[PDB]
């Protein structure tokens, strides 16, 4: 087939994305050995939903596992009674999601379970798949012309033909797998055709940090998790934390072949050591780094010129509330809490109105990186660790290192009963989530 591996891709058909799609033990053959995965649409990744604004989505999910499970539309501003995280779709039923896509919105946003207390295993047995907002700006020659790929950044660990389990250790730090996986290939090469290059890139891993860097090259930033940055940002490297979504153009200047790497990137995930005394934590350190892809770039590549301009970030209303939410940890006991307290699905934590702006606090008191994330209600990133946001587009992850605060600009759009929680989906799992209520 194509040198190139990506999800099949499903597109809406005037105007209607309708389809039937099965969580089902699957075998299949991955990175070169045979495997069963738990997989949307009998593929690892799953299938890639590719719609338009304005369309109508009509996912009827089949539950097909031993267990219950539900459906997070990560990133998408919809209902919180579609984007249902309380939902449990129990093993042999179905339920059928039905939402219309929003009017402004563009980018790549990604469907996975959030069945509280079985995230962790079920999506790291592989139930994830990609779902891609064209955009009338994508219909602008600078991005027309480009060749445009996804990658679907995901690493896996295998035991006796099935995805490996999860150890004590594992729900302390997040679990990793070594096996480095692009849209389930191991190190896939790309040919490039075109000089330009748009790579739509998703971190679907439960635990594991893409630090991304192309060698000889910058990365042009032209997207964040859910939307366009207002202009093009040129960058050395660009870390994709558990959750988060970015779009890069790459530019190819010369000929040649060219890595695409996870350098080496320290989340602070913990290890235990004996030295006498009795075992005590101690830090891994950096990741080991990682060859993603290769990339190959064609004849005598002349790039096009960047988009002077992609999407104006609009200006939003005064906010009418600060909130302050602070992360802790106990390790020892892999419990994880927001403001001294686990998640509990009958409590409601926040009660914000719709349609005003909020100003979130989010303050890592803990010793690892926790990605933040808040479903339904996307938000722009003023400030990280006192450092000002150096671009304005629509995010709905935010990782903090340890000690750091971020700033958050948060509209409330659609009302109902919805969640925020860390992305590292072990610590989610784990009790580090809570209940916002919008009325
Ligand atoms: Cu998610
Ligand atoms: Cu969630
Ligand atoms: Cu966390």
């Amino acid at each position: 087939g194509p040198s190139f591996p990506e999800p099949k891709v499903v597109r809406s058909q005037g105007g209607l994305l309708s389809l039937k799609l099965s969580a089902t033990p699957t075998p299949l053959a991955i990175a070169g050995q045979r495997a069963t995965l738990l997989t949307y649409g009998g593929s690892f990744p799953g299938p890639t939903l590719r719609v338009r604004p304005r369309d109508t989505v009509r996912l009827t999910l089949e539950n097909r596992l031993p267990e219950p499970t539900n459906l997070h539309w990560h990133g998408l501003p919809i209902s919180p009674k579609v984007d249902d995280p309380f939902l449990e779709i129990p093993p042999g039923e179905s339920w059928t999601y039905e939402f219309t896509v929003p009017k402004e919105l563009a980018g790549t946003f990604w469907y996975h379970p959030h069945l509280h207390g079985r995230v962790a295993p079920q999506l790291f047995a592989g139930l994830l798949g990609a779902l891609v907002v064209e955009s009338s700006l994508d219909a602008i020659p600078e991005l027309r012309e480009a060749e445009e790929h996804l990658l679907v950044l995901k690493d896996l660990a295998l035991q006796g033909g099935r995805p490996a389990p999860h150890t004590p250790m594992d729900w302390m730090n997040g679990k990793e797998g070594d096996l480095v996986l692009v849209n389930g290939a191991l190190r896939p090469t790309l040919v490039a055709q075109k000089a330009t290059l748009r790579l739509r890139l998703l971190n679907a891993s439960n635990a594991r940090y893409y630090r991304l860097a192309l060698q000889d090259h910058p990365l042009y930033l032209i997207a964040a998790d859910g939307g366009f940055l207002e202009e093009p940002l040129e960058v050395s490297e660009l870390l994709l934390a558990p959750g988060e979504r970015a779009e890069v153009l790459v530019r190819l200047r010369k000929e040649g072949r060219f890595l695409l790497q996870a350098l080496p990137y320290d989340r602070g995930a913990m290890g235990m050591m004996d030295m006498g005394g009795m075992a005590h934590a101690m830090p891994q350190g950096p990741s080991r780094p990682e060859t993603l892809l290769y990339l190959i770039a064609p004849k005598n590549p002349k790039p096009l010129p960047l988009p002077k301009a992609l999407s104006p970030f609009p200006t939003l209303p005064a906010p009418v509330v600060t909130r302050r939410l602070v992360l802790t940890e106990d390790m020892m006991a892999a419990r994880f809490f927001i403001n001294g307290q686990v998640f509990d699905h009958r409590r409601v934590d926040l009660k914000g109105q719709a349609q005003t702006v909020e100003v979130w606090e989010v303050e890592n008191q803990g010793d690892m990186d926790h990605p933040f994330h808040l479903h339904v209600h996307p938000f722009q990133v003023l400030s990280v660790g006192g450092r000002p946001f150096p671009y304005r587009a629509w995010k709905d992850v935010v990782n903090l290192k340890a000690g750091e605060v971020a700033r958050l600009l948060v509209p409330l759009r659609e009302k109902g009963r919805t969640v925020f929680h860390c992305h590292i989906v072990e610590h989610e799992d784990r009790g580090m989530m809570g209940v916002l209520e919008v009325g």
